[PDB]
């Protein structure tokens, strides 16, 4: 269908368990790549890319629709809708975890189970919360972005991935990075650096798994704290002995493991 289309959906195995894994901002479901040999004997696994993504077709990308988190949470209820999916566990990273909730809490039949990895219910520190950011930092930001983009992605990509600056993860964070057009990366960007998804974790009932790693650009450890705190449902975390924002791509020996304990094992 044309909305499976439009996200590059893929659809490995059949059967009743399900996983559906969504990726975060500069990437693309490629981040997954080395998590989902490890789930396709056990598990129905569907994959696909955020609208905006660089391997989607901009002209799709309705600036209106995702102007708030809950576009992609449309989109997410409807391609599970459309690929006839009654439940599945639900794996975000960055971003796609609080689309995630979002789509949860709309629509919580269809998730038994969301695992977070790096995620942040708000970036923007207040005199009572800390997100990681201060608001004049934000603006530098985007003042870089479009200044020049592809120096921006070059010197961004190293410290969100992490680890070694010429490494393979590196690179391939900065050719997803660059992917995106311009405009679209710099809207998106500050649509989820000013995001607030503090005030709905209370509500949401779908159990979550926390993880992320130690040293993480964008997510301070006390973040995960937070979530755990907050969300209304049944809720563990574990923070992991990585370095990065994108630890299941650049770190898979220590992090993927984590993961698929958290996958398999319920609360």
């Amino acid at each position: 269908g044309v909305v499976e289309e439009a996200h590059n959906v893929k659809v490995i195995g059949s059967g009743e368990a399900t996983i559906v894994l969504g990726h975060g901002f500069g990437t693309d479901q490629s981040v997954w790549k080395h998590l989902v040999p490890h789930l396709v004997d056990d598990y129905r696994v569907v994959l696909y890319d955020n609208m905006g993504a660089g391997t989607t077709n901009p002209d799709y990308f309705d600036f209106d629709r995702y102007s708030n988190l809950e576009g992609y949470s449309f989109d997410l209820i409807a391609i599970l809708e459309d690929l006839k999916i009654e439940s599945c566990i639900f794996v975000g990273h960055s971003v796609s975890a609080m689309i995630g909730v979002l789509a949860s809490l709309n629509r919580p039949d269809l998730f038994s189970k969301i695992v977070m990895i790096s995620a942040s219910p708000r970036y923007v520190n207040d005199v009572d919360y800390q997100g990681g950011f201060e608001q004049e930092d934000l603006n530098q930001l985007f003042e870089a972005i479009r200044s020049n983009y592809k120096a921006w992605c070059l010197g961004f990509a190293p410290l969100a991935v992490g680890g070694d600056m010429d490494s393979i993860a590196v690179q391939e964070f900065s050719r997803t990075l660059f992917n995106m057009r311009p405009d679209i990366a710099l809207s998106v960007g500050q649509t989820i650096f000013q995001s607030d998804m503090r005030q709905i974790l209370p509500f949401v009932t779908v159990p979550c798994h926390i993880l992320q790693s130690v040293k993480d650009l964008a997510v301070p450890v006390v973040v995960s704290e937070y979530l755990h705190a907050n969300l209304g449902c049944e809720s563990v975390v574990e923070v992991i002995p990585s370095d990065g924002h994108l630890p299941q791509l650049s770190s898979p020996d220590s992090v993927i493991p984590v993961i698929l304990r958290h996958i398999r094992n319920d609360i």
